[PDB]
């Protein structure tokens, strides 16, 4: 199999959806450029930055064992066995960075707790992962999706919107989120007219009718995914219904949802995961090409797929001058979370080495037989640090986890006109005038 | 490491506490003769009997991969990695037989569900293992300890004992059992005077006083372990209190508990796991000696430890004529459960091969890429068969599992005089005149 194995005094395992879930027969499909290639390179970028940082793990070199998940649960577990074979050629696995999808992260967390291997995910937002009776070694730099509920209800409780109607998607997201919203609304005196769930355009048209049948609530709180949100706005367009929507990140600040139904959408309050681009990362990512990137065994497949050419005769040959640049690259939204996950692990290990190895920077016999239980509970859960590549080194650039290992809730608010950043929800709400 | 690896068309993995949990530093201590050696040999005995049985898996040879757990959770998981490395030299692991202790079985179940490997335990009685949201691939031939509660309360509800007092041990056993009793008593109108829990002889003496403080209940339902039960009867002896005890298998029909306090114990109704000895097994077990048993790599250690001699110079040499016989061997209480667990797996696989391989006895390509999900839910959970070595082939010799994979509740009742078998509790109660 394909992998990135780089020796180090301590090794962080990594799991990324380098490939899309394979079609019917096959395990893996094409290369996931954004969630796969970029997120993987952001790990390598952070490891490289930590290994040049004399104030972080000055005498401990970080190594990596990066593996593809193929955006599948089973494939990720088979791969994860490398991290656990080690725990017993396999390396000194101090922790695991990943995965992306929550189904992957859940299955990996299930294997990892058995061997006391700390795990930080940069993208898995399911609420299930907050259950420490099941995922006791899991932590994440991204907040759980249920925090959007707390935030959305605060946007209502500010604007005193007490009589509100709700629509929710089917599955883990909609159901766990809306249930969290209901409970947070009940806590803040807010009432529900109709709780419509959604598993044909006529089905969404039926939901709009039930939303009209209670004309008392103008405010409709939405906790749906992208495709669901887009077809319920077109369903509100067909019936020409005028509702002020307060939607989750499934809608967010994207054009996909509002395409051809802009009129019915005006003045909708949406949520989006606040993230700041890692500038130094853009420079590193764009500098990569098949001539300089031999350490990534997927980079040639990535390149060949991106530029639709062959590096190697009925295929068109790749131009030696092709480049990842401003015309074809835009930093993936979760890069900041990948970098912060890697550094949280580095910060935890650095405080551990500092404590367990008095009068040395080097990995002493105590750290050599790593107590994962101690690393997670005593170091990882107790670290707070300014994000490494955040320009404004303020209180909202602090990387910390609550008692459940969940990252800090940081969402932005977006008004519709044209999406406009009308505020944020950190621990508390913030809005302007729109 | 030490192991029993025997090739077969299908392989059953096995886990047994061959060694006692090691002292402080060490992982493994001495050889557990009864729960380790015997239970392991009962697996090998059943595999041998199935491989001679032309009506059970006629054209599929069962192989084994038997490993030591060292009566530890971590050691069992490290070993279990052999079963999962296979699932991907490692063999075709169709299922796992074990472990003994519930902490071992819980940790193994946690690894095994990930790889869809069915698991049958012959001894793990914890209630936690009935939770299919956690242990979805686990089943057991032994019933969960909480069934004793249902049975004990029926002994009260027969004799109309409605005003009853309770004492419970600390930990998984006492607490889960007594809570199950309370709920089953509340269902049957029975009331509780004092619910005394127990984590010094004076501490048990305090409990007896609280039991006296409510002189209304003569009946005291006990859900404690052996050591706890023995010190609460001596505590009732010191204070000279006369209570009719209705106790769980922690007390059962053993002399250990009643030693020096026989008077206070008279007329106590105790529970014990009903099991019938496997006669053909006694013949096989006693026939074993270091000359004929090379397949068990622990048998020389077992022998050397049992007879306190060396097979190999300051140690006394083993007499070539020493033998496991009536003077030193008594079939371990759970042997029947080991044999039944192995056969339930064989019966499940046989019905699977029969269905998935029309017009052949041999392992066809469908069975070669085994669906553990199907084997467990569709075959293992749906098998019912007369116990292989049970003389009276009646309805109480049926090996079956409920929807949670739990084996059939079969306990015996024991009156004190001298312990006397005064009845049984199968699905319903049965008693005589005593
Ligand atoms: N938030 C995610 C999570 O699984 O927690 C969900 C998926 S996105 C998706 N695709 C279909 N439904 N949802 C992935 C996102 C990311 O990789 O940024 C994580
Ligand atoms: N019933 C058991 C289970 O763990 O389910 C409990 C232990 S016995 C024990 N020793 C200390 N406390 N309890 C073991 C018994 C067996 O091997 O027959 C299984
Ligand atoms: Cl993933
Ligand atoms: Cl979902
Ligand atoms: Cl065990
Ligand atoms: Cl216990
Ligand atoms: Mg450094
Ligand atoms: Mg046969």
């Amino acid at each position: 199999r394909r992998e990135i194995k780089i020796e180090g005094d301590l090794v962080l395992g990594g799991l990324f959806p380098i490939n899309e879930k394979g079609t019917g027969t096959e395990e893996c499909g094409r290369i996931n450029e954004d969630r796969g290639i970029q997120r993987l390179e952001a790990m390598l970028f952070a490891i490289d930055e930590i290994n040049k940082d004399d104030y972080l793990l000055p005498g401990v070199k970080l190594g990596v064992h990066i593996l593809d998940t193929c955006s599948r649960d089973t494939y990720a577990l088979e791969q994860s066995l490398e991290f656990v074979r080690a725990s017993l050629i396999p390396l000194l696995i101090a922790g695991v960075i990943g995965g992306s999808y929550s189904s992957v992260s859940i299955q990996v967390a299930n294997l990892l707790r058995l061997f006391q291997i700390p795990q930080i995910s940069y993208a898995s937002t399911s609420a299930k992962l907050s259950d420490k009776s099941r995922y006791d070694y899991f932590a994440r730099t991204v907040p759980p999706d249920f925090y959007q509920a707390k935030a959305m209800a605060e946007i209502l409780r500010f604007f005193n919107w007490t009589y509100v109607s709700t629509v929710a998607s089917e599955g883990d997201y909609g159901e766990t989120g809306i249930e969290a919203f209901e409970q947070e609304a009940r806590l803040r005196n807010i009432s529900i007219a109709t709780a419509e769930k959604v598993g044909i355009r006529k089905s969404y048209d039926s939901v709009i009718r039930e939303l009209l049948q209670k004309p008392n609530a103008r405010v409709v709180v939405l906790f749906m995914r992208s495709d669901d949100s887009r077809e319920l706005i077109a369903a509100a367009s067909r019936a020409n219904a005028s509702f002020t929507w307060v939607a989750s990140d499934g809608w967010g600040a994207q054009e996909s949802i509002i395409k051809g139904s802009e009129h019915v959408a005006y003045g909708a309050i949406t949520l989006e995961l606040a993230s700041q681009p890692v500038r130094q990362f853009d420079r590193y990512f764009q500098s990569l090409n098949p001539y300089n990137n031999h350490r990534n065994p997927w980079f040639r497949d990535f390149w060949e797929q991106k530029f639709q050419c062959s590096l190697q005769n009925h295929r068109r040959v790749c131009d030696k001058h092709l480049a990842i640049d401003s015309s074809n690259y835009e930093q993936e939204s979760k890069i900041m979370f990948v970098v912060n996950a890697v550094y949280a692990m580095a910060h935890a290990l650095h405080k551990m080495q500092r404590t367990l190895c008095p009068n040395t920077t080097k990995l002493c016999d105590a750290m050599k037989i790593l107590d994962g239980k101690k690393l997670y509970k005593d170091y990882l859960l107790k670290i707070n640090f300014t994000a490494p590549f955040n320009p404004n080194k303020d209180a909202d650039s602090i990387v910390k986890f609550d008692t459940f290992g969940d990252g800090m809730g940081r969402y932005n608010v977006f008004n519709f006109q044209s999406y406009l950043k009308v505020g944020h929800w950190a621990e508390t709400l913030s809005l302007d005038v729109n």
